[PDB]
């Protein structure tokens, strides 16, 4: 249920959380679910995106 | 190795990929690894972490 820090992290956008190692953190559960690296093949574009929008092909 | 996109997605920062259901999209391996929404006990802050800065407590 509880993770913790290995690393310090600084955020980069307005979405992701900065934290320091050793700090405890809750995983929570949203509509999105979890996020991936992904090249479109279809637009050639690069970024991540919410694992429950897609399938396997 | 290839995911079809589901649903229509408009990116909301600089670092999400916008696609159209129906999309082909090609999940890449990066050092952050996945990403998961996170709510930090230490701080009260939320927002998203890299899986491979973590692990269970």
């Amino acid at each position: 249920t509880t993770f913790v820090a290995l690393y310090d992290y600084e955020s980069r956008t307005e979405t992701d959380l900065s934290f320091k190692k050793g700090e405890r953190l809750q995983i929570l559960n949203s509509s999105e679910g979890d996020w991936w690296l992904a090249h479109s093949l279809t637009t050639g574009e690069t970024g991540y995106i919410p694992s429950n929008y897609v399938a396997p092909s």
